[PDB]
Order: structure tokens, then sequence, then C-alpha cells
């Protein structure tokens, strides 16, 4: 049983310019992502010092990063705090509303594409190199998600019957034709090196067989 939601009008229009503008520096959506996954960990982490139980659904603090030049595909996990269904659907892109309009209104005062983790805003960086993002999250108050969107201003949410995740969140990016660079093991390590070196969890590359 699957829903179809409309984007809100502003977010559909910077998925519409993220994928249709001109833009060669797109490794920083994994950046975004990393950064992203984060901030999901800092609240599970946070949330487990008042309540350990918070944790009986997965200890494990990480991320992990897998390319599948076979699918290709590439994803992101992290055991962070997870999403419910409300964050899909309504909660996530009603915080995000401000900061679209204001990363649109910066992107004629002279800002860049690459400026847009500091609106809040940077998973749509997706867009630069998937053609489609499939989102698997588990929230410990809800049950597992799948969010899907190709853009062109819809999106879907179900719930998940595949493999159970325990809790976190999976970002998988179907790349575009011409973007498998972001498959190449070479090619993750030196975005991870150059803009997440600093992150406070243990980044793991899964390299393929
Ligand atoms: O980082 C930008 C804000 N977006 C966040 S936090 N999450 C997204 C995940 C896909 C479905 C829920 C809402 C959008």
């Amino acid at each position: 049983e699957v829903e179809t939601f409309a984007f809100q009008a502003e977010i559909a229009q910077l998925m519409s310019l993220i994928i249709n503008t001109f833009y060669s520096n797109k490794e920083i959506f994994l950046r975004e992502l990393i950064s992203n996954s984060s901030d999901a960990l800092d609240k599970i982490r946070y949330e487990s010092l008042t309540d350990p139980s918070k944790l009986d659904s997965g200890k494990e603090l990480h991320i992990n990063l897998i390319p599948n030049k076979q699918d290709r595909t590439l994803t992101i996990v992290d055991t962070g705090i997870g999403m419910t269904k409300a964050d899909l659907i309504n909660n996530l892109g009603t915080i995000a509303k401000s900061g679209t309009k204001a990363f649109m209104e910066a992107l004629q005062a002279g800002a860049d594409i690459s400026m847009i983790g500091q609106f809040g805003v940077g998973f749509y960086s997706a867009y630069l190199v998937a053609e489609k993002v499939t989102v698997i999250t588990k929230h410990n108050d809800d049950e597992q998600y799948a969010w899907e969107s190709s853009a062109g201003g819809s999106f879907t949410v179900r719930t998940d019957t595949g493999e159970p995740m325990g809790r976190g969140t999976k970002v998988i990016l179907h790349l575009k034709e011409d973007q498998t660079e972001y498959l190449e093991e070479r090619r993750i390590k030196e975005i991870v090196k150059k803009h997440s070196q600093f992150i406070g969890y243990p980044i793991t590359l899964f390299v393929e067989k």
C-alpha cells in the first residue's frame, strides 16, 4: 500500500533547480548526506543519556558507505535516531520551507549550490547525482518506512517490508548514467577526507568484491 504526496511548492522548485542547472562540483552531495547522518547520530546519542533503553534497537553509532556498481547505487547508512512517518510526510518539509526560500534568495545574491548545507536543506543535493532517491528509515516510536522520489514534484511513502533495520536511516542513491565516478573507492575516499575528516563517528567504506 503506497501513498503519493506532492512536494511543497518551494521544495519542488529547489529540486528542479538542483537537477537542471549546470553545476560541476557535484561531490558536495556526499558531505551533506554524511553531515545529515552525523546530526541523526548526535540526536539518538543525546537522548540515550537520559534514557539508555533508546539504544535497545542498536548500540553501535556509525556511518557506512556502500557503492554498488552493478545496481549503480551509492548507499549511505547511519544508525541515528531515524525518522517517523510524520517526519517523512510533514514535519521535516515544514521546517525546510524557510531554508528553501532563503537558499533560493541566496542563489541570486551571489551564493552557489555548494552552500546548501547552511540552509538546512543539504539532503536535496542528492539529486545532483541521483535520478532517484530511496530512503529506508526506522525510528524507535514508529514502524519501518520507505520514502522514494524521482523528483518531478511528487514522492511516495510506504511501510517497508524488506530487511528490518533496527534503527537509523538508509539513503539509496540511484545514480545518473554519467555520475558513476561516485561508485569508485578512491573517489569516495578523496571526498570523505576533504569534506568529512572531522565527523565524530566512524565512517566505513564498504569496498566491493
Ligand atoms: O536536510 C534537508 C532536510 N530534509 C531532511 S532532514 N530529510 C529529508 C529526507 C526525505 C524525506 C523526509 C524529508 C526530507
